[PDB]
């Protein structure tokens, strides 16, 4: 929730793919039906942020076709929430001196992304949260106290973002070490209302 | 252009409704167009930001007649640009050490508007440009040296924006007299190099 007259809340940045969406799982879902004579890569084997490359590296082409599957439409609106992730940003939403934004980064095809993530949203957490998305290329450039974000390494225009990137656990990040003192949330059931408090006054 | 390595560049958000796109002109055309028979509002007579109060002050029901216009499909996309207006955004973002975002604010009915303001960006500024669009609610949150936006009081999340706002003249607003010391553009054809170099190093 807000805080009052001209006041300072704690503001925390919440990825969208790989932190509320399960976007490998309903990648890999869809790349299997699509594609039943093609290889694939379990989740226990995926390694490096981008689908495609690995995918690339595994047979000619399947980069091309593991791009149409994020390219289709109703891939970013069927994605299945991750688990607990709803509750846990439902929760962090009503927390006093607390403001939560979805920042997101469409894919380059914006006929159908764009709009599913808002759908997306909508859904799950209804029309008045629609006012908490941002949606950019570029997260550095957005301010706040914390960013719970999947990928690695992210970087921008702002060669000093403002925020904490704490790196929320995927399949393809789980087995990265980090520099110290970057910090891990490992999924929604660990203690993510600690690593808010740590950041608060 | 970006600076080199993690050094700093003039950051620059340029808001797209009533600075990049005319949407009071788009409006005021479409309106007349499918309601022949309702009075409407010459651009010279327009005040405060919010078309669809002004309307509704006029006659009723008319509020939800305007907003019938700009939730339709093509109203975004079909915007005609500002005189100047890519022009001016194409050679500033080719500035040394200058980044240009456009920032800028959905509509609530969020069928058509976003998809329609990066294909509009992509018609005017190239697929490369999508790169630079950020879709949010609360600009407050952004962070950059300047906002030029038509909207004369931009508010949000953040009590202490980054951004000096510079207020683009319209219809709606060139009657406003501002506090010290907020400035104008008044248009793209106005020195707007002066205002970024004034925020340079
Ligand atoms: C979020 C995410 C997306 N992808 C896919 C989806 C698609 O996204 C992009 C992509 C690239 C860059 C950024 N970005 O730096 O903001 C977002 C998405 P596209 O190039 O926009 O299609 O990269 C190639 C593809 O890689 C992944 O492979 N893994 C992910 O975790
Ligand atoms: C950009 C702009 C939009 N409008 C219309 C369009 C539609 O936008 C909103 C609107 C409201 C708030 C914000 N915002 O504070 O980010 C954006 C758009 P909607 O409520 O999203 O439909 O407000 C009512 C309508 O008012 C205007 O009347 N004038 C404008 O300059
Ligand atoms: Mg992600
Ligand atoms: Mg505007």
């Amino acid at each position: 929730s807000n805080a009052a007259s001209g006041g300072r809340a704690l503001r925390v940045l919440v990825d969208m793919d790989g932190v509320l969406a399960d976007f490998e799982g309903g990648f890999l879902r869809k790349f299997r039906a699509r594609f039943p004579d093609q290889p694939f890569i379990a989740l226990e084997d995926r390694r490096g942020f981008w689908v495609s490359e690995q995918y690339g590296r595994l047979r000619p082409g399947l980069s091309e076709k593991a791009i149409s599957i994020w390219e289709s439409k109703n891939f970013f609106f069927e994605l299945e929430p991750l688990p607990g992730a709803v509750e846990a940003v439902k929760e962090m939403a009503s927390l006093q001196n607390t403001d939560v934004f979805i920042c997101t980064s469409p894919i380059k095809m914006f006929k159908y992304c764009p709009y599913e993530k808002y759908a997306w949203v909508e859904k799950y957490f209804g029309p008045d949260f629609l006012e908490q998305i941002v949606l950019t290329r570029d997260k550095t450039v957005v301010s706040a106290d914390l960013l719970i974000d999947d990928r690695p390494d992210i970087t921008g225009a702002e060669p000093t973002p403002s925020w904490e990137h704490v790196l929320f656990t995927a399949c393809h990040n789980q087995h990265l070490q980090l520099q110290p003192p970057r910090r891990r949330l490992h999924s929604w059931a660990d203690d993510w209302k600690a690593i808010l408090d740590s950041k608060r006054p």
